[PDB]
This record gives structure tokens, sequence and C-alpha cells, in this order.
């Protein structure tokens, strides 16, 4: 069965501006019918990578026919060039994130409970996929990282089109060490007993951000936090984001 | 203060197809913080014209400047030519109208109360819109026709552009005594003694229905049903109809 | 290879109405260079199946994602419930394609050339394809009918959800050797000497609509009409649409 | 009388992901008819302000109706917190703009003479429009600053929600005396004998930056440009920019 493709714009009190936003929203046979009450459903919130924006998925992808197979609502906000980050110059990103989880589960019909929540993205997406894993555990039951980048320190320095290293995080030196760094928030949640979401860790063998997946699902082992890596053909393309969500959507809701 | 510009794509068990449809919803405290109760918000469902679609009414007027300023939910679906209903040849687009009512109070934070629910249109839906306040006096408290046909058969026999009659009515030869005449309607509902909705009445002197018009709320006063009847300068386009929605929804949230 | 996603409404001098328009524009270098003339696109007309729309296409497939790599635009109306015809009791959807294709070329660079123009659609749509194909045989070099019905009086008989076949053909009997007949199509394009756009046409083995296939590529090859037939395991799906959309996008700009 | 409304997004080489913008594209007979030669259409450059983005104009005026009835395109971009500048920690969006600029004129039937080719704006787009007008004069016969701020220290210095005036200017104290201050510009184009667009300057008198407005007056007639002013009963608020937008769009298209 089909379902509902949602195209929101709101003025953000976090962001101090009017932002796009996606969502997909599953039917259910309690939304026909007034007398009763909905039924909240489990719900994704899938972060783009660098250059892509809220409507990258739903066109470079199937990710709204695999959403209907499973129901699963889909959140897919636009964080522009910000690593989801509260920028050093620029806007507070990390908790517009957090703005768009409350809005969307005061307005839709959307489970609240941990459990039915997730998180995922890829590229840059991945990283703040990581990063709201590692300091928002209480919120996600499950992580889903796609060609992450997890060693922060190749990300500030790619000069990218048109990207500001600066503006995210100011004249720093080095993120190591600091939030913007996975493995320093992999050490404090550790450190602090946070709950860390289910980790499924995809990358095609031959992306160029593969070593470094490798490195840090290694290093995951050594501190003895589990997690599934799913590897295989692909690069960093959305040839491979279409089939890997496509897997990670399945592996979400089949707990 | 601001709020929700929403497109919404679904596929209608109603009409067996996806349909577009938008929805302005303002913005409130509750919406943001995870730790309230949301509270509903008052909500006009509004009808476009022929030759009007989902889009127009935002497009043409200032309509959701309007509706922010008191805090109104407005929900505007698309129905074609359907003149809004159960086509004899065609779509139920009739019994659309109460799915779309359903399902946008299951998935967004609207309330169910009567007292907080009305509706509005213009031309063919104006003539909607009186058509839903006297077959669905329970759901609405007020409507709103704006320079509306109340005599069904002008609107049947029209010579509109690629405009289907027998779409609409099959072999009927008049319309009088059936369910698409306003008149018979109105008759019913004060025979099987229905609520009928607040009655706000717009259309401009200029407008070529405005006699139709005075024909009706002369009979509305022959037969002791109340009304407020709105004229003044104003033709039949959307420069009346913006002022005339500007008009009619601080007409709606005020009691 | 990226490109823009452009949703286009406009009121439409042929049905009467503000109607909702997709369109993916592939990006060329001379579109933002001034000093260079625009190099004119191919173009694909690609034809929603019944119960989808202008959006579908987009949400269900990565069809964007392979027009982008081929440099092929794609338009993708909106027709309804109309079967693509001019309907006995509502819209000139026939006349429609015309006036999309009309207006898409004089409004966008899209090669006006027959050699770079294509037309392609599934189930109603591919019934669509191949009945402009076999009467504007003249403005489409190649047409692509995925899991069609070439039998119209299976869809027409057929008892989907609101679906009206009165509404398209009237009170006809059968829909035999008359102008909603792709085999009296075909019959009169090869007798009137039309050219006829090369066929590719594409079912899954497990669609109901197999065998109806089956018959039509029988016919044509009885009457020594060229084409290419492509089956595989596939049902009636936009899993199966998806993957023939690609293989079909790269049938038609190579040669 | 009737139009298109058109939204496009693309990855944009100039600012390195997908942006939406929003396009008014009135109709013309030459568009429907594919004999004849498309008669390329006046076009506007229409800048938003703080805070709002490529839909706002749209959803609080009605733009759209006014630019139907004098045949006038309407181009929407959206440029975020940047102040229509090359920012020093963001996006280049000065340069976004003649992107937009050359981009919409590539692949829609625009006019590429500078007669049929205008820019506006209200509060920071008013500041960007006049930042355009003395950079780019040879590009617009007409500027339009509605509500515009002049002495931009005060834009910068603004701590409006989520502002950042370091990612537009960096380490820089003050404006004064550099590409983001107007007067600076104006100066400028005077000294090097640059082509200024007809200016049409529009302000309400309740606006706080009405006695901003008077000042830039007073400074271009103590130099010889010529201007017209319009000031009237207003705030800073999308009810004046309604009316404005319509005046100043009547005085544009009139020679
Ligand atoms: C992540 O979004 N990435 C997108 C394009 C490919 C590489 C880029 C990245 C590379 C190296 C380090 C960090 C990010
Ligand atoms: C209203 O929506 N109708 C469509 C075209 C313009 C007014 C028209 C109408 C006129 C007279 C009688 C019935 C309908
Ligand atoms: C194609 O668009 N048609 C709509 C629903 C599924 C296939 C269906 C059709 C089936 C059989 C005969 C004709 C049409
Ligand atoms: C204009 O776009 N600016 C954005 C917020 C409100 C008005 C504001 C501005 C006011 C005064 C001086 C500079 C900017």
């Amino acid at each position: 069965g089909p379902g509902a493709y949602i195209s929101l714009n709101y003025h953000s009190p976090t962001i101090g501006m009017h932002q796009n936003l996606t969502v997909i929203l599953p039917e259910d046979q309690s939304f026909f019918n007034s007398d009763t009450t909905v039924k909240p459903l489990k719900t994704l919130m899938l972060l783009h990578g660098l250059s892509s924006d809220e409507t990258t998925y739903m066109r470079y992808t199937s990710i709204e026919r695999y959403a209907n197979e499973h129901k699963l609502a889909v959140i897919m906000p636009n964080v522009d060039h910000s690593a989801y980050a509260n920028m050093a110059y620029g806007h507070s990103y990390y908790d517009y994130i957090l703005e768009v989880y409350d809005y969307v589960h005061q307005i839709f019909p959307l489970s609240k409970k941990r459990d039915d929540n997730f998180i995922a993205g890829h590229s840059m997406g991945g990283y703040g996929t990581i990063k709201f894993a590692l300091t928002q555990g209480d919120k996600f039951a499950k992580a889903v990282p796609l060609s992450a980048v997890f060693e922060a320190q190749n990300l500030m320095d790619l000069e990218w089109n048109d990207f500001s290293k600066e503006a995210i995080i100011g004249n720093l030196s080095s993120v190591k060490g600091t939030e913007h760094d996975p493995y320093y928030l992999l050490d404090k949640a550790v450190a602090e007993d946070k709950q860390i979401p289910k980790l499924l860790i995809m990358c095609g063998k031959q992306d160029f951000l593969y070593q470094d997946n490798l490195d840090f699902i290694d290093y995951l082992s050594r501190i003895n936090v589990p997690y599934q890596f799913e590897d295989g053909p692909g690069d960093h393309d959305y040839a491979y984001w279409d089939q890997a969500i496509k897997r990670a959507i399945t592996w979400m809701v089949n707990d």
C-alpha cells in the first residue's frame, strides 16, 4: 500500500528562517477513521550528505517505496554544509535536528518510544548519524551510518565546492578530542555509561572512505561495543546508497 | 506569527489515485515542546472554484498570512471539474472531501470539535460549501460560500472550457429535487431538523452570480433560516476572493 | 551529472484547469554560460499508470539518476483515470499530452527533432504510449510500452477503485475497431504508411498482462512491423518499472 | 490572466549544493503554438529578506496574480542568512545570484535585453537589490529596494535569531568603505561612470528603516543620481510588501 509524500516549509525558531523538510508517511487504516486513535508509526531520521538536501533521497533513490513496504515514516531535513554542527559562524544545525525531531513527533502520528525511532545517513550524514547516536542515544534505538566519515579531520580539510571548514569549527587547530570527533564522543559515551544505539555500518568496498570505516569498527571492537558491518561492491554514490538504504530499512524495522 | 506550508500527495482509497493536497498549519508553542500536549487548532476546509486546484489559493491570495494571524489551519484539496459530487461518470469526490477531513484530523493536530471546524470556498467551491453545510452540518459550525452558485442548473449548463455536465450528473435533464440542488438540500435539512452551520454568504456587487446570491438569501429569509450576507464592490476574481477570505477568516475564529 | 527537478503548475487551455506536471532537466554546461547557445536536450514523454500521477515516477523509482546519467530530459504529466483519451464525459486528455509536448518544447531547451524525442509509460501509460506512437508517429523516433495493455477491452472492463469506463468511452459496447483499440490504430498506421517509432516493449513474466503482451508482439510479427521485446522475471509493480525504465533510457539515447 | 508556478531544485556549481528556486512564468500564446517564435518575457529578480526563503513571496503576497497581469516573469532564489554576499565563512551567494540570472535566462523564454530585466527585494533583499544595482548595472534597467537597509552596519549588528555577522564579513569590525557598504558602492559607481538602473525606492513611514531610507535618498540627491521615492503608511511586514510589490511591478513594466 502507498502512503503520503509530504513537503513542509516552516519558520524554524532554532535556525531563524524558513526551511524545507520532507516527510514520508506510510498509510495506516487508522488514518482514515475519525473515531479511532492514530496508530503511531516507527520513525527514521534520515540525514543527507554534503551537497545533497531534503529532496535528494527522494530523487536519487526509491526510499519511499522501501519505507512503504515496512510502515516506516522517514524524516529528511536540510542542513546545508553544516556537518550537523552548531556552527561557529552559521546556524545551530545540531539543535535544528533536535527541533525537527520534536516538531514532527508533535504534529504527525509518530511513535515517541526509543525502540521505534532510528537515525541514518550517508557521508556527512553518516558522520551526523554517528554524532547523534553518541550524544542522543536515549532518542534512537538504532543508527545506520552509510559511507560515513569517522575521522573528521579528513572532512574539515576536504576542499569541497564552496565548503567552509571555519564556518563549522571556527579557528580550531584540530578536531581531535572535541565534540566534532566521533572517537572522542564514543569514548565519552562509554565513560558516561550512555546507551549506544544498535549499530549497522555500511560502506562500499570501493569507497575512498572504506579504510576510514575499517579503522572505526576496529576501534569499536577494541572497546567491546557491538556492531554489524556490511561491505560489498559499491562506491560513493547514490547507486550504492539506494541499495544500502533498502537493506538498512529492513534491518531497522525487523528486530 | 508564522507557520508551516505543507504540500501532501497520498494515494486516496476513495478516489483510487494519488492526489495532491495543501495544508496551512500555523505555529503553536506546543508543536516545539516534546513534554507538552499538542493543542489542537481550529480548522477550515477551503474549496476551490472551477479551473482552480489545491495550489491556487496560496498563489493568488495572501491566505497563509491571514490564517497565521488567527492560528487557523486551512485544508485545500483538489476536486478537478467535479462540482464536489460523487460523479455519475468520474470520481467519488463528495466522499473524497469527507476522507480528506478525516485524514488531516488524524495526522495533524487539528481539533475535532464541531465549534472548531469551518468550511468555505468560491464559485464551484461556494456551491460545494453549501452542499456540505446542508448535508454534513454535524461536522462544521460555520460555512462561508463566496461568489457561490446556488441554482445548480446554471453550473451544469455552463459552457466552460472542457467542462462536462454529464460527468457529474449523468442523464439528468434537471438537477431540481436531487442531491445536486442546494434548494432541495436546504428544504431537506430544515425538514429533518438538522444543524445548519452559521452562514456568512459573500458576493461582489459586480459578480455575474450576484442575482443568484440575492435569490438564495431571499429564500433563506422566506423560510426563516438565519444568515449574514456581505456584499460591496467586487467581481468574480481572486482580487475579490483575497479580500473576502481575509474577512471570512476573522469572522470564523471570533465568537 | 546532476540536474534540475522541476514541478510546474499551469492553467491548461486544453483541459480548462490548473494541473501539475513534473520535469527532469539534466544539467548542461551551456545552461550556465550566457556566451554559449543552449544545446537542446533529448526528451522523453513518460506516462503514468492507473492510480499514479505526475509525482510517482520520482517517488518510486530512481529515474532522475538514470536520466541525468544520459542527459535525457523527462516530462511527466498527470492524466488521472483518463487512459490518455479525449474522454466522452471528462477531459480532453489526448489533446492534453500534445499540448504538454508543445508547451515544454517552447519554454525549455528541448530538442524538437523527431530523432531526439521519445515516449514511454507503464500499464495505462503503456497503452497511452502505443496510442501516441501509432497516431503521432512523426513526433517520436522511439516508443517504449512497459507492462502495457494492448487489448483495450481489458482496461475498460477493469473494476479498479473508483474507475469509470463510461467516462472514457461513453456508451460504447466494445472498443474493438475504434480509436481506443491499439490493433485498429496499428492496422490504420500500416495502411496509411505512417512512420512507426522504434518499439521496445517490456513486460515481466509474472505480470498478468504478459500474455496480452505476447499476443500483441505476435500480431506485430505477423504484419511485418519490427520491434524489440524484453521480458524476464518481474511483476506488475514499481520494483519492475524502476529496473525497466533504467534499461529503456539506455536503449533510447544510444543507437 | 494565468501562468505557471514553478519550483526548481538544481545542484548549483557556484554554491556546491542542491538549492530550491521559485519561478513565476506568465502564459503567452507563443508558448502553446509549436509554429510560432517564443516572445521572451520581461523578467524580475526578486530577493527575500532575512529569515524568508524562495517560497515566502508566493505565500505571504499575491505576487503571482500581479505578475500575471503584467506578463512579468519573476525569479525568487534562496540565499539564507547571507545578505547576498560572497561570505567570508559560508557560501558564494553574490556569485550565486549571477548564476541564477544566467541559468534561468538560458533555460526559460526570458528576455536578455537590459531594458527587459529588473531587480527588487525587501529588507535584506532591498540591500541585495542596491548592491547588485550598483555592481551589475548592465544587467538591470530598473531596481526597486523595498524597506531596504542602506547603512549596512545595522543589519550586521542586528542580533536576529541565529544570524551570524562573522559568517558574512569575517573578522571585520566595520563594513564602512567595503563591498558590503552601499554608500561606498554608490560612490564607486559614480566615480567609474557606470550605468545605474532606474531606482524606485519604497518604504513605509512606520518602518524602523524609514530614517535610514531618507538618509540614502538625500545622498542620491546630493550626487545627482535620479530616483523615485514612495512612502506612505506601512510597517516592516508582508502586508506592506504585498501592496508595494504590486505597485513596483506596474512601475517596472511601464516605460
Ligand atoms: C562525505 O560527505 N564525502 C562526500 C564526498 C566524498 C568524500 C567526502 C569526504 C571525504 C573525505 C573525508 C570526509 C568527507
Ligand atoms: C464558478 O466556479 N464557475 C466556474 C467559472 C466562472 C463562474 C462559474 C459559474 C458561473 C455561472 C453559474 C455557475 C458557475
Ligand atoms: C494499468 O495501469 N492498469 C491499472 C492497474 C493494474 C494493471 C491495470 C490493467 C490490468 C488489466 C487490464 C487492463 C489494465
Ligand atoms: C531585514 O531583512 N532585516 C531582517 C529582520 C527584520 C528587519 C531587519 C533589519 C532591520 C533594521 C536594520 C537592519 C536589518
